[PDB]
DNA sequence: CCGACGTCGCATCAGC
DNA sequence: GCTGATGCGA
DNA sequence: GTCGG
């Protein structure tokens, strides 16, 4: 990319501030950067040509001109070489493992993938099944077995009830060319605003995705969210895919269109659209738009009948999935 | 200068 | 057990 | 760390 080297030094920075000084207002201002600066359509010349867009402040520009001039960044040099700092680093790349359970380990001396499987004990089920799947989860997703894997979530799901709706989201839905993993809302007609005619919506899915042996583990479970393990099935002789993390999140199904946008995101489209409605006077989330009064508290949810409907209420022209990958 | 920074689901823990 | 942080995740 | 009042 134009700028990826500045933007790979933010993201960085970003996860220094997240996973070792845990400020996570400094890592979103990082990311924030980064991801202006990404889709900057230039090769940035210098510091002040980057602080003019959004989000690159005074420090940020100041840290450009360094690395334009040398091709690196002492402060990242130096926490580079910090013991503390890379054992948290990579202790955090485990699901379930975040900055306080790093720091909590490095204390233990548990400090590399070695200790965490000679200490298995000392880990909770999420962090358990992180580590048990520590190599495939760094791996991507082509498009591709994106497809085969809608293809098996959407056929088992009309074999539970063919009045469900399973919509993939995330990058997947933005276009992309490959994801991190898999994101399904689902709707069920008997699952509204209004009323829960029907328990289990959610474990009925999980469940025949279980018994069919695309889901294989389970990292929390909710009755509106799944967070868990899937794998494609392989052929004979074949070598087997990598287990893959796959989120399930169950939506009213009157709300669906706040629903996917949320689901659609990328995460930082979310929070620069959030933060756009602040100063538009309304707060979105996966469920509704509503006004905020002088109070400063939310009013009743405004009628929603596009995602389009969304952008409108606080004057933004519409941007499709694709243009969302921020 | 300095308050605000997106919003919320599930797991875990502490206090009663 | 309930309730309210806190952690970690979307 | 950046921004807006
Ligand atoms: N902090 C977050 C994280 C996720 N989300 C939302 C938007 C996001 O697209 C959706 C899915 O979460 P992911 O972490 O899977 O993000 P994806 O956009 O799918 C990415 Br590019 Br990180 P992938 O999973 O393909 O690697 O959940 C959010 O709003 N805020
Ligand atoms: N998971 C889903 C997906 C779509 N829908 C509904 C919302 C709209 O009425 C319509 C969207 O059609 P389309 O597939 O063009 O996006 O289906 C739903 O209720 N649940
Ligand atoms: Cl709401
Ligand atoms: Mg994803
Ligand atoms: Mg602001
Ligand atoms: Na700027
Ligand atoms: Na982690
Ligand atoms: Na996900």
């Amino acid at each position: 990319t134009l700028n990826g080297g500045i933007t790979d030094m933010l993201t960085e920075l970003a996860n220094f501030e997240k996973n070792v000084s845990q400020a996570i207002h400094k890592y979103n201002a990082y990311r924030k950067a980064a991801s202006v600066i990404a889709k900057y359509p230039h090769k940035i010349k210098s510091g002040a040509e980057a602080k003019k867009l959004p989000g690159v402040g005074t420090k940020i520009l100041e840290k450009i001109d360094e690395f334009l001039a040398t091709g690196k960044l002492r402060k990242l040099e130096k926490i580079r070489q910090d013991d503390t700092s890379s054992s948290i680093n990579f202790l955090t790349r485990v699901s379930g493992i975040g900055p306080s359970a790093a720091r909590k380990f490095v204390d233990e001396g548990i400090k590399t993938l070695e200790d965490l499987r000679k200490n298995e004990d000392k880990l909770n089920h999420h962090q358990r099944i992180g580590l048990k799947y520590f190599g495939d989860f760094e791996k991507r997703i082509p498009r591709e077995e994106m497809l085969q894997m809608q293809d098996i979530v959407l056929n088992e799901v009309k074999k539970v009830d063919s009045e469900y709706i399973a919509t993939v989201c995330g990058s997947f839905r933005r276009g992309a060319e490959s994801s991190g993993d898999m994101d399904v809302l689902l709707t069920h007609p008997s699952f509204t605003s209004e009323s829960t005619k029907q328990p289990k919506l959610l474990h009925q899915v999980v469940e025949q995705l279980q018994k069919v042996h695309f889901i294989t583990d389970t990292l929390s479970k909710g009755e509106t969210k799944f967070m868990g393990v899937c794998q494609l099935p392989s052929k004979n002789d074949e070598k087997e895919y990598p287990h893959r993390r796959i989120d399930i999140r169950l939506i009213p199904k009157d709300q669906y269109y706040c629903g996917v946008l949320y689901f659609t995101g990328s995460d930082i489209f979310n929070k620069n659209m959030r933060a756009h409605a602040l100063e538009k006077g309304f707060t979105i989330n996966e469920y509704t738009i509503r006004p905020l009064g002088v109070t400063g508290v939310a009013g009743e949810p405004l009628p929603v009948d596009s995602e389009k409907d969304i952008f409108d209420y606080i004057q933004w022209k519409y941007r499709e999935p694709k243009d969302r990958s921020e």
